[PDB]
């Protein structure tokens, strides 16, 4: 035992004055785990960040060591957080930019690149009035209902940062109102981190603590989703040392219009009085990403689908000792049981011991006269037996009008055989429903005829058994392959699941799974380049082989606009930079592949003369020349010469014109010089070498590996170096006897490029393209320049955006140049299009040699392309009708769309709208779009005749189409009315199917229908909906079969606590059709079948959502545990008295080992193991946070042993329950 | 829109934010000596333009 023996800014941890043109500021330090312990305490996700407070703090410090005293800072802005490790390289530097302007920034560099985390301005000492006081009491009075801190704490923890406990201060948050824009708090530093004061002009955690304030915002629901993160201030005024700091006071600005955004609160600081320490304004809090992306994340984790898992039978031949009543409820078929008498001999025989199965047969109504002999055959008397099956059949079905009318019926008497047995009173063993290639599975062989009649039977089976826990419904899939005897065997014990299914030789089952938009599921159409526009992309950044085909659809010449058919097109170098996504994106211009192209004229503009339709031409262009199609301005484009192909041309003229570009306009070779390249492998530095040697001039050039350099010799150039190297200048001086070279191309950079310019003599002439040099503002020493050098920097890009005529011109002249065969093209390695990522590789990891060339085979073929997100949602040319439009979703959906200026609306209201709703579609009808009324019953075929024939009567075709029916009513099985059933089926199958058959010649780009979120389960009550919802989803993978899109959403609305959500931020939400609208929106674009659009894991429908059915893909919790009010005492007063002694014995070992770090014996005193007055304090404090009694070191002294201080407790827990 | 053409003598911060003022393609052309032999820290972001530079000396030249 033994001591352990372990001035400069903390975080800035060292400052130097780099005293040159522009004067600048440095500071180097570390801020990991290792020296900031504290520091770790601040982690999000559980991984240790530093707030933006940190930086706040450093910019603070910065501008007092360059500004002096009355430091401010400007608009600082944060940039990607950083990730504490134990230990962490971060630098900070200051620059002076203009007289008494000095800007500063910050950054950590790693693994040779860096990256930015904060930027802020230093301009200080504006004025010398000190900010003005108010009074703190009458703040106080004005702020009542503070809310406690550490329930702020919590709010953060769950919402993914968890505070740790160096974070403290924030005691109550006090409040004006519930719509208070201003609150304050008591802030102060933790005990144990109090001392750090006095290295900081504010404490970091005491400043994070501060912004914790905002926390509270102008309502507890304020950001009700997600979590915010500060994205910095417009501006800090730091005017005392906040040694005394004390309490903080805030100013929501309000600009949360939603509630969420920004935030832009402005806070300061004081102490006892109207005391202004520090001023913070305009803090972008509310943050996070864009809007944008806010709804994308939202509608990522608020959609559902369920899922399909394959498996052995989990429980097969466990169960014992049954005896099984099978009851074929399908017997209006001829011979439907036989397969079911399989099961029976199976359940009867395979069963252990004396197990048996009786055998059954119905029809599954028949009429109504033969009705409640099931109830009394098995459902009352013989079941209690363990052991019960019902059978429907491995009947399939076209669902033409006769399977419909059937299905309808069916699902009428599945519901009356089901209320019976809901009725009855007694015991029910677990239901066996079986049923073939009816109940919904995975895309596996879900094709056509699938039996709808039987489909929708699910959505009853968990609502009679919801309301008996009993009876656990699992559904089944049959098929040909399914091997009922193991079916059988399964049905031997039921296994604690749903839904089973078997669409090959094993055994399934499913269950609700969350749903994530896929990428590989997009829209596909069998496209042909021949006539159809296509274009290539990359699904993301940085990923290569994510390369695909996109429609990049027809695009008719503009004004002044040329159309070409690409017959070839090249790989440009910025082309790997754009497709591993570290592409100089600043200027915000999304490029794409390909900044060259050569082919045919496809269309002429009227603005354009010169070109014509069928010219073979090239040029340059934006926005991706890897496209079938492609229209821009003629002056772009040059008509090829004759004689020179357009294969030669592509490989040539690109790095031929900027090579000839730069070595005749910007430099000008005068015979007989010498000029460098860098890089003469490449395809630049081949047509550098074929435009010196046609202006006979000395050449040096340097490349890579010796490979590289092999055919250099083999072109005949001297004085051939490796370009990896720098030590090729020296090289060159002595073998050009000291003098330097006249022009240099150079594609390297660092310490490479400007050993070029030393070899540069002179009237030197200096030349770059590379990016890298440029954008990463390295200057370059220009020292050098004093011999008289001119630097030029090169992009084709910039003047053919900007001088169009001039880059025409260069693009003429290196066509005669290349047509009269002065100049030689560099290579013709040529690589498939649709192959472009290995091109892609052999440019980025260079081990190839020569120019890359390309091959365009999609000049006419055959393929499915991806549709992007621009797919049509909205068209003037097309027709539009919805089903219940007059309803909330309906109306947005009509608003949005003759806002969008459609072709066309038309709408039904089953019978007629009501006035409400006409008078809202006369008014929305003055926007031009044509609104139209149709009458009649969806239900009735000849409305949905009248829908495909009349409402595309209006003149124009038919392209999207939706259905919005829902039912009113949540009444239990046994209240269910033939009327509810009829009205909640024959408007939604008679929509379904007649316009499904009726609609198949016009354009139909799109359909969906709306579904109920407990389709998968049943509400309590409603099972009829549910069923009818639980029968479009096979009806949309049937008719998907069929090929025509189709698709259906689950409305649910903001419901996190219920009803009270809305009562608490609106008390009107209409099923959320603002958020529904953009997911609307992206389900247009989307194909799949069926989804479920529910918030989840926050609503109180989440724990019959996880219970109701035993399965589970989420956690139901998210880890964030609560804590009872004085845990132990109120489960210890729950015991009898006689307990309390030992069971706070047990409590009061465990802390005594904890302070005294070691065992102890409850009999024996603490004072011989080591307890001090530091040690009783702490054990007093423990108790009094626990049990609440006021322990004092007499007490103590009287029960120095632990089982006398225990019954001395348990004593005065029994004497202060007596009073 | 900037300036397109700069002939400069001036030094430090003033060439520095005068260089910025080129427009795209601009041309600067440097007639002043301290900053050539200073081996000033400029810097070289702004040349996205497309910039051209032009150190002068008409005794070196002739």
């Amino acid at each position: 035992l033994f001591i352990d023996d372990d001035t400069v800014h903390p975080l800035l941890g060292s400052h130097v004055r780099l005293t040159e043109e522009p004067e600048r500021h440095v500071w180097q330090g570390d801020v990991g785990t290792s020296v900031l312990s504290w520091l770790s305490d601040h982690q999000v996700h559980n991984v240790a960040a530093l707030p933006g407070a940190a930086y706040c703090e450093m910019a603070l410090a910065a501008a007092a060591e360059v500004f002096g005293e009355a430091a401010e800072v400007r608009d600082i802005t944060f940039e990607q957080m950083l990730l504490l490790d134990e230990q962490t390289p971060i630098d900070a530097v200051a620059s002076i930019d203009a007289p008494g302007v000095v800007n500063f920034t910050v950054e950590t560099n790693r693994d040779g690149e860096t990256t930015r985390h904060a930027t802020a301005a230093l301009r200080a000492a504006e004025d010398d009035c000190p900010p003005p006081g108010y009074d703190i009491t009458a703040l106080l009075q004005a702020h009542p209902h503070a809310v406690n801190g550490t329930a702020m704490r919590e709010s953060f923890a769950e919402r993914g940062v968890t505070l740790g406990a160096a974070f403290g201060g924030l005691t109550t948050a006090h409040t004006a109102e519930a719509g208070a824009a201003t609150v304050l708090a008591e802030v102060a530093l933790p005990a144990s981190i109090r001392f750090q004061q006095g290295a900081y002009r504010i404490h970091p955690a005491l400043l994070d603590a501060c912004f914790q304030s905002v926390g509270a915002g102008v309502q507890a629901g304020t950001a009700t989703g997600g979590l915010l993160l500060p994205l910095g201030v417009r501006s800090l005024r730091a005017y005392g040392p906040t040694r005394n700091a004390r309490y903080c006071y805030t100013r929501l600005t309000k600009a949360f219009n939603d509630g969420t955004r920004g935030g832009e609160a402005d806070l300061d600081v004081l102490d006892q009085h109207g005391t202004v320490l520090l001023a913070v304004r305009g803090l972008r809090m509310g943050t996070g990403t864009s809007e944008r992306d806010e709804r994308d994340r939202l509608v990522s984790e608020r959609l559902l689908t369920l899922g399909w898992q394959q498996r052995a039978l989990p429980e097969v031949g466990d169960g014992e000792a049954g005896s099984w009543l099978l009851i074929d409820t399908s017997n209006a078929v001829d011979t439907p049981d036989m397969l079911a008498s399989t099961l029976t001999d199976a359940l009867k025989s395979h069963g252990p011991q004396g197990t048996e199965c009786a055998s059954l047969s119905w029809s599954v109504q028949d009429t109504p006269p033969n009705d409640q002999a099931g109830l009394e055959k098995l459902g009352s008397q013989l079941r209690g037996r363990d052991g019960v099956v019902i059978v429907y059949g491995p009947r399939v079905g076209d669902p033409d009008e006769h399977s419909l009318l059937a299905g309808r019926e069916q699902v009428r008497h599945l519901v009356r055989i089901t209320r019976e047995l809901a009725e009855f009173e007694g015991e029910l063993p677990r239901l066996f429903v079986v049923t073939r290639q009816a109940q919904i599975v995975k895309p596996h062989d879900s094709g056509e005829r699938a039996n709808l009649e039987q489909a929708g039977l699910r959505g009853l089976l968990r609502v009679i058994s919801s309301e008996h826990p009993m009876l656990r419904t699992t559904l089944i899939d049959v098929d040909e392959h399914t091997d009922v005897e193991r079916v059988a065997q399964q049905l031997l014990s039921g296994s604690e699941e749903d839904e089973t299914a078997w669409r090959n030789g094993d055994w399934y089952v499913a269950r609700l799974t969350p749903s994530p938009l896929g990428h590989e599921e997009r829209r596909t159409a069998v496209l042909d380049p021949d006539h159809d526009g296509m274009r290539v992309q990359v699904r993301r950044p940085g990923d290569l082989q994510t390369l695909e085909f996109v429609a990049s659809d027809r695009v008719p010449p503009g004004p002044g606009q040329i159309e070409v058919a690409v017959s070839m097109s090249s790989i440009n170098f910025a082309d790997v930079l754009i497709a591993f996504g570290r592409f100089p994106i600043i200027d915000d211009r999304e490029p794409q592949l390909g900044m060259d192209f050569v082919g045919v004229v496809t269309a002429v503009g009227e603005g354009v003369t010169g070109h014509q339709v069928g010219d073979r031409v090239g040029g340059f262009s934006e926005g991706g020349c890897w496209r079938t199609f492609l229209t821009c301005d003629a002056n772009l484009a040059v008509t090829l010469p004759p004689g020179l192909t357009d294969e030669q041309a592509i490989t040539a003229a690109t790095a031929h014109a900027t090579a000839w570009y730069g070595l005749n306009d910007l430099a000008q070779i005068k015979a007989g010089d010498k000029v460098l390249i860098h890089s003469a492998t490449g395809g630049v530095g081949q047509a550098a070498i074929s435009i010196a040697r046609a202006k006979g001039a000395e050449i040096f050039a340097t490349a890579g590996n010796p490979a590289k350099r092999a055919m250099l010799r083999d072109m005949g150039v001297e004085h051939v170096y490796d370009s990896r190297s720098v030590e090729f200048a020296e090289q060159i001086r002595r073998d050009t006897d000291g003098y330097g070279v006249d022009i240099v191309l150079n594609s390297l950079t660092g310490a490479a490029q400007r050993a070029g310019l030393e070899l540069l003599a002179f009237g030197g002439r200096f030349v770059e393209i590379g990016k890298a040099d440029v954008y990463g503002n390295t200057r370059l020493g220009l020292f050098p320049f004093r011999r008289g050098l001119t630097f030029y920097y090169l992009d084709l890009a910039l003047m053919s955006v900007t001088q169009p005529d001039r880059v025409r011109e260069l693009l003429a002249t290196v066509f005669k140049l290349t047509a009269d065969g002065v100049l030689t093209a560099p290579q013709c390695t040529h690589y498939p299009l649709a192959e472009a990522a290995d091109a892609i590789r052999a440019m980025s990891n260079a081990e190839h040699t020569g120019k890359l060339v390309l091959d365009v085979p999609r000049s006419g073929r055959r393929s499915v392309a991806v549709t992007p997100e621009q797919a049509p949602l909205y068209r003037r040319d097309g027709s539009y009708i919805i089903t219940g439009g007059l309803g909330g979703l309906g109306l947005f959906f009509a608003s949005k769309l003759a806002a969008a200026g459609c072709g066309r609306i038309v709408l039904t209201a089953r019978s007629q709208p009501n006035p409400k709703a006409r008078q809202t579609i006369e008014g929305l009808r003055a926007a031009g779009a044509d609104i139209v009324v149709e009458c009649g019953n969806i239900a009735e075929p000849d409305t949905a005749d009248r829908l495909v024939s009349a409402a595309t009567a209006t003149g124009l075709p038919l392209r999207g189409v939706l259905h919005s029916a829902a039912v009113v009513e949540d009444a239990t099985l046994t209240n269910i009315t033939d009327e509810l059933i009829d009205r909640d089926w024959s408007p939604k199958v008679f929509g379904s199917w007649n316009l499904h058959r009726a609609t198949l010649g016009q354009p139909l780009d799109w359909f969906c229908l709306f579904s109920s979120g407990a389709a998968l389960l049943g509400s309590p009550g409603q099972g009829a909906y549910a069923a009818a919802n639980s029968w479009v989803d096979v009806f949309a993978h049937w008719r998907r079969a069929q090929g025509l899109p189709v698709s259906a959403i689950a409305w649910g609305a903001w419901g996190e606590v219920g009803r009270a959500t809305f009562l608490a931020e609106g008390g009107e939400i209409m099923i959320t059709p603002e958020e529904g609208a953009y997911a609307f929106e992206t389900l247009v674009r989307h194909d799949r079948a069926y989804s479920g659009y529910i918030p989840i894991l926050g609503a109180p429908w989440l724990a019959d959502l996880v219970r109701r059915s035993p399965w589970g893909e989420m956690f139901a919790s998210t880890g964030q545990r609560s804590r009872g009010p004085s845990k132990f005492r109120m489960e210890l007063l729950s015991l009898p008295q006689d307990e309390w002694a030992g069971r706070l014995r047990r409590l009061l070992v465990e802390q005594a080992s904890v302070i005294l770090r070691r065992t102890i014996d409850a009999d024996r005193s603490f004072i011989e193991y080591g307890l001090d007055s530091l040690g009783m304090l702490e054990m007093r404090t423990h108790v009094e946070t626990e049990t609440g009694i006021r322990l004092t070191p007499k007490v103590i002294a009287t029960n120095n042993t632990a089982r006398a201080l225990a019954q001395y407790l348990a004593d005065t827990l029994a004497e202060e329950q007596a009073a």
